[PDB]
């Protein structure tokens, strides 16, 4: 069921943008918890728990990635302990990986939450610095997939996906 990187690509916009496609989008303005920030229209909230999450980004995109056949279990350092099928691949991060659009990235080291940090490359840039679309690096939970310009700290773990 593997996608086009033209989907790819379109799929990473809309998440962006507020726009994409997901059962998971916040439509309207919403809180359930205090203890986070009021999540805007545009937040992926896949669990329904602690708001918009880093998580939540790449439960739902594995999922759209998949046709809803595999969800996702843990947070960000559990993913490298799991596997979404076939296409998947997981690369450690040395300092000459440059990942590719649409790859999933992985922090687990660092200055990083225990549970880790997870986004998705929307850029793959170069050796220094890449583009990444993430949520809840604020670490509030309320908004949107935010473009953010990475410098490789921390970062782990990359896990490839298939494209058609
Ligand atoms: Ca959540």
């Amino acid at each position: 069921m593997a996608k086009t990187q033209a989907e790819i690509n379109k799929r990473l916009d809309a998440y962006a943008k507020g726009t994409v496609d997901s059962p998971y989008r916040i439509k309207k303005a919403t809180s359930y918890d205090p203890s986070f920030g009021v999540m805007e229209a545009g937040a992926i909230d896949a669990d329904g728990y602690y708001h918009a999450q880093c998580q939540d980004l790449i439960t739902d995109y594995v999922l759209w990635l998949t046709d809803n056949k595999v969800r996702t279990w843990g947070n960000a350092k559990d993913q490298i302990k799991q596997s979404y099928g076939t296409g998947f691949k997981i690369h450690e991060n040395k300092p000459s990986t440059v990942p590719k659009k649409g790859w999933i990235a992985v922090f687990t080291s660092g200055s990083y939450q225990q549970w880790g940090h997870i986004g998705i490359v929307y850029d793959g840039g170069n050796t220094s610095t890449f583009t990444i679309l993430e949520q809840n690096w604020n670490g509030y939970a309320n908004k949107k997939p935010t473009k953010r310009v990475d410098n490789y700290y921390g970062l782990t773990h990359f896990i490839e996906i298939p494209v058609k």
